[PDB]
């Protein structure tokens, strides 16, 4: 399938060189696996979304998505034009508050949620999920994204926005999860990504077009929106059959684009997403 004038990062997914605009993908398109976005919420009843998004949890006094963030990261998972994998099942946890912010032991709950959730989900190709939030090392939030991860979901997490060594941030520090850095349209590492030896991968997280709240949509930046680019790449590869939760962030990082990025720091993994798909 291809996708005509496709957001930049889309197009570069599906792409061994930068300054193309077309999304190309197998039309699976990630059907019958899972995400869950662990966030601020997802306005589910976006357009864009054509009904394979809700929210499943929340710890505050609403599943709205009053902030947007949530929104946009699961729109770059799995909306129609602004998605990764256009047809995975989008489910929403609200541990972050309408300000973005959250406390580690309600961060934790949520991870725990998801791990025991998907027992009462249909997702025979496999579940996903994504984390673009972040504070300082903690071994608590490590650990609960390490239990996540055990218990068969990929989890895809952000480096961080920090333009620092990822070790000293959680859940970015934890080693047996997804950590995603940030590049942008001309193959340059991201201004503000974290680095070091615990990334994973790269994915796009300059001026990434996708969905908000109130059926919108606008262009933001971090490695809140390259986390979703990754989460989105693994559910579509399990579809497929090529990878599995447990593997997936070591297929993607075997099947990258090699040695393409600028200013990685000596260390750092010079790997950027790549769906390596063929017509
Ligand atoms: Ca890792
Ligand atoms: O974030
Ligand atoms: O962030
Ligand atoms: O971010
Ligand atoms: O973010
Ligand atoms: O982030
Ligand atoms: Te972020």
């Amino acid at each position: 399938a291809a996708q005509t004038n496709a957001p930049w990062g889309l197009a570069r997914i599906s792409s061994t060189s930068p300054g193309t605009s077309t999304y190309y993908y197998d039309e699976s398109a990630g059907q019958g696996s899972c995400v869950y976005v662990i966030d601020t919420g997802i306005e589910a009843s976006h357009p864009e979304f054509e009904g394979r998004a809700q929210m499943v949890k929340t710890y505050y006094y609403s599943s709205r998505d009053g902030n947007g963030h949530g929104t946009h990261c699961a729109g770059t998972v799995g909306s129609r034009t602004y998605g990764v994998a256009k047809k995975t099942q989008l489910f929403g946890v609200k541990v972050l508050d309408d300000n973005g912010s959250g406390q580690y032991s309600t961060i934790i709950a949520g991870m725990d949620f998801v791990a025991s959730d998907k027992n009462n989900r249909n997702c025979p190709k496999g579940v996903v999920a994504s984390l673009s939030l972040g504070g300082g090392y903690s071994s608590s939030v490590n650990s609960a994204a390490a239990r996540l991860q055990s218990s068969g979901v990929m989890v895809a997490v952000a480096a961080g926005n920090n333009n620092a060594d990822a070790r000293n941030y959680s859940p970015a520090s934890e080693p047996s999860v997804c950590t995603v850095g940030a590049s942008d349209r001309y193959d340059r590492r991201s201004s503000f990504s974290n680095y070091g030896s615990v990334l994973d991968i790269f994915g796009p997280g300059t001026d990434i077009l996708s969905t908000w709240i109130g059926g919108s949509t606008r262009s933001i930046s971090g490695t809140s929106m390259a986390t979703p680019h990754v989460a989105g790449l693994a559910a579509y590869l399990m579809t497929l059959g090529k990878t599995t939760a447990a593997s997936a962030c070591r297929y993607i990082a075997d099947t990258a684009n090699k040695g393409d990025l600028s200013n990685i720091p000596f260390g750092t993994v010079n790997l950027l997403a790549y769906n390596n798909y063929q017509a």
